[PDB]
């Protein structure tokens, strides 16, 4: 049986409400010991040890927790055969991509959450955690980058995102599909992510205590330029635009971000639309303004890569190449 | 043959590249007259008249164009048998919901656009425009609210949204499904929206020359409170949160919007997750904070409703009742 | 609280596992049959429809517990043959009752929520799975194992369930329950209707075997927009002229099998299934055959139900 | 010295389909296939000249509803024989069975240059016909050096799909073709492809299937499952001495009792039996309700019934042993 370390961070998986049949709940009621102990079948497949790293709702996820988790996994890689990280669902897709770029352990790292609190009827958390440990225990999971395991599916940390606010089946890799499906404790992998991850990235957060400041602005009809200007005035290192359609900008947001890019703020165009690439060579001349096109990276993912790009470089053409490789 | 009026606003359906073969283009350059004359088969199904309202990329759509359009459709309704509005795709979902709430005609109002430029190989605009007029001509289209017609499908203006940055099939009613499919110039309607629309709403912009100011703030890990503070400093009437998961807020954002709501700014919780309701009774006590839950309205749709709610009331309890009925 | 009758038929979903049912309904159970729904059959459909029609005034609503594999066929059969306009809700489970995170308990709870909701009446027979209220006509499986398999893949769900409340935003336009002429009250068998599959180099032997057995109707699981392999097309075109009702459906999981594409249905005496997939199209063709053998009237039935 | 951009030679092997189909009117749905020759298809897309030196060869001119084993063998042999004459292949084909041809060629093509299938969901006569840009993007894909070593492809609606997972999702949508279980390989924008995936299952020159000397294939039929299902389709194929039968099962590949009984007999008297699913996505698994090993059945995995037929036919050119056929279903 492999040794598997559970790093716990809180979330609805550890969360609880006063009723099995009412939606109300709060995160962080159940600690890692009782989480693990609630799935005695874990003992059939692995030697499991739990550590509680933080205890937050993933809506409060932040750069300090990201830095703690990357350093812990990198430090502890040699002590275990694989990692499972229990986490809220809300920003699991962000943390998974951060780890995918910063973890230097090529052993399996698997994230897992729950869409129903531990107290609800038909709670999804137990079986999700079981299948997370199945995945982290599988030799075939190594070298695929950081994974999310939800609803019997293995998803790569770059493409994985939420599709639905409440559905237990919400996590999908919406552009390039899942890597494998889990049936009776076994995985048929048919895919692996081409984009560089983990030990083939240059990103090394081992000595960083803070990350570059990157904010996200939304585009819509009659959008205000005032949020964009407030990030510029606060000296943010970068701004990601959640653009309309193929990464387009309301005219005043365009005007503000064009000036910011010219005066040294890194600007990435992404899209509020949930699938497909924000492309070069459409309506916006990125080369002219020094903007970066996000590709399939959604605004929150693009933020992750932009912050790490900014630990390497501030040059727009070098950031674009990062966006083409990771 | 019915009398159908085409009100043009711009978009890629009216926009051009120097090559069939390359993705690059500019929008809103061709007039309604060149657009209609490019599709002579319209004459087989309707007596078409065309009027230019504006000629813009919908990434630049604004409240002034919305008011113009609503007032014109309302004034001209009695003298035509239905309307088609040619529009950019990027914000077509926002304008459709705006007209869905403010058009007092029960006659068909159909929006249409194109995902490919008019000069590209396999341009989608012609057949989209053809099918828009078929829909606007069908007696069964009346009393269904404002419609979008794209990719042989009839979509209700409330639920319609983009799923993909570039796919010709991007427009979907992602929560409740389409109303009908178009085949051979005929529609088989099997659905109608239950939410109150058009003549059944209290919203009347006939005498309004401005709308209440509503902005949208994104949530993500480590979110800045500066966008939210910039809207409050500008005296915004309302703020829509694009929450994580089921409408949840990063702690800093939550603090700022909780503040704003105490001074009487309306705060609507929506979600960046592209399907599913932002619900009551989850992790946020909306009653305590004076917040409204958006239900299945995404952030840009929720802005439309909130702006119009704020013409009627500033009371969050009445705003929540509006978000339950429309 | 309303009185809710659970009619059990078997399935992986196989009260006390869900004590919280008593908070929302006065629940009573009856075993009708006890079978995997892979073995579901016309005898069970007739028992269920009669039982619901007979017992309608004894209860405030019905939940049918059923295997997932053919729940979509039983839901449509009942959608066209029950005359009780109280809520009728089918439910199943994609995971064993004994498994980790078994879905059957909350699926049953949410089915009883739906059958207890006054707003569920007059919507036709429903399937409730994965917090979603789906109409019996368009509901189908999308995935072989996913708890979220059931979707109304062409026209979408009627409403979503949150915290034991439903916000209905849709209702099926096609005629159902008391607005159909299908009456099975006196029938003890249904017209014989088989399905044949089309693929590259498809055999005509299946189609010829249903024809030799004197089947009343044949549904074709066509390729693309209801097309037929030449061997199959010739056997069915011969059958259609000689009395056999023939419906063109599609093996493609979403979209209508249309008129006015490649196949002149009028000339051949064929019926186009619309959005009805092969197994759904079998349900409507059996029931159509209880009323008529005329292909034009069958086509009109396929336009209205 | 400076380099020149030299364009590749691309062969279009035309088989017919809606891409070469036509009706009376741009705004009526009615159409017939078999009208347009490949010469007229290439004349209709002069922009191909910008990206390849194209040659067109007509192999057959049929609707793909009438695709058959003879045409599959013609295509695999033609590609394998002509591999050294060109830099890549595009095959124009009907949509209705494209997913079957693509998977047959995915297992039988030994040429490791790109092989790209394409069709259209609207006839060439429709307003906003999809065929011209689809063909253009198919030749982009066939010309891209990165397309090699990814197996046989299907290019539709700006997407590059693997021939194993690609299937139709909708009867009429121009967007119908999706790799429903494992996703596409790449998207095409402005004539460039960003590939982020490649199929893990063995294909092309990594398979042992070799059709070079074959003039027919093992006979494999498909029976559907549903409530009250007749055993007569299954009995008819056993009685004709079929090599194999694919079941389109309900749910996770389950069998109506009468079909189960016939297939259990067939498997015992030298008919191969593969359990597939009429459900459009997900595996037909081992270890669920059917004891395959007990009955000598094979589980199809994510292969739908028509795709399962293609591999079972090829499997039967090698072995009749259900355990060896199960290994083939686990590796290709
Ligand atoms: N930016 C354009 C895109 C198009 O219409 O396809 C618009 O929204 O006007
Ligand atoms: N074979 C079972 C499958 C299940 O119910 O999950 C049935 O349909 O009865």
């Amino acid at each position: 049986l492999p040794n598997i370390t559970i790093l716990a961070t809180g979330g609805t998986i550890a969360g609880g409400g006063d009723s099995a049949t009412k939606s109300n709940y709060t995160v962080g009621k159940v600690g890692v010991e009782n989480l693990v102990n609630a799935v005695p079948q874990l003992k059939d497949i692995a030697n499991v040890k739990g550590e509680q790293v933080v205890n937050i709702g993933s809506q409060d996820m932040n750069d300090n927790v990201w830095l703690t988790l990357a350093k812990k996994i990198n430090t502890d890689c040699d002590k275990t055969d694989g990692f499972v990280i229990t986490h809220g669902t809300d920003t699991m897709e962000e943390t998974a991509y951060f780890l995918d770029l910063t973890v230097k352990c090529d052993k399996p790292v698997v994230m897992v959450g729950a869409m129903r609190p531990s107290t609800s009827m038909s709670a999804d958390g137990p079986f999700n955690l079981y299948n997370a440990v199945v995945t982290a225990a599988d030799k075939a999971s190594a070298n695929r980058g950081v994974l999310v395991v939800m609803n019997d599916t293995v998803l790569d940390g770059r493409d994985v995102t939420m599709t639905n606010t409440t559905d237990v089946a919400t996590f999908k890799s919406v552009n390039y599909g899942p890597l494998g499906y889990i049936h009776n404790g076994k995985i048929d992998y048919q895919r692996t992510p081409a984009r560089k991850h983990t030990s083939d990235t240059p990103f090394d957060v081992s000595k960083l205590n803070e990350l570059p400041k990157v904010g996200i602005v939304y585009n819509y009809a009659n959008a205000s330029d005032l949020p964009a200007k407030a990030l510029v005035d606060a000296g943010y290192d970068g701004i990601v635009s959640a653009g309309v359609g193929n990464g387009n900008l309301y005219k005043s947001v365009f005007d503000t971000l064009a000036t910011a890019a010219k005066t040294g703020t890194a600007v990435v165009r992404s899209s509020r639309v949930p699938t497909g690439a924000t492309t070069q060579d459409a309506e916006v001349d990125d080369a002219k303004y020094g903007f970066v096109a996000s590709g399939t990276l959604n605004p929150q993912k693009a933020r992750v890569l932009l912050q790490l790009a900014l630990t390497q470089t501030k040059d727009p053409q070098q950031i674009q190449q990062i966006f083409n490789q990771y």
